[PDB]
């Protein structure tokens, strides 16, 4: 992930 970035699924 990444800050604004982050797979959920």
């Amino acid at each position: 992930c990444y800050i604004q970035n982050c797979p959920l699924g």
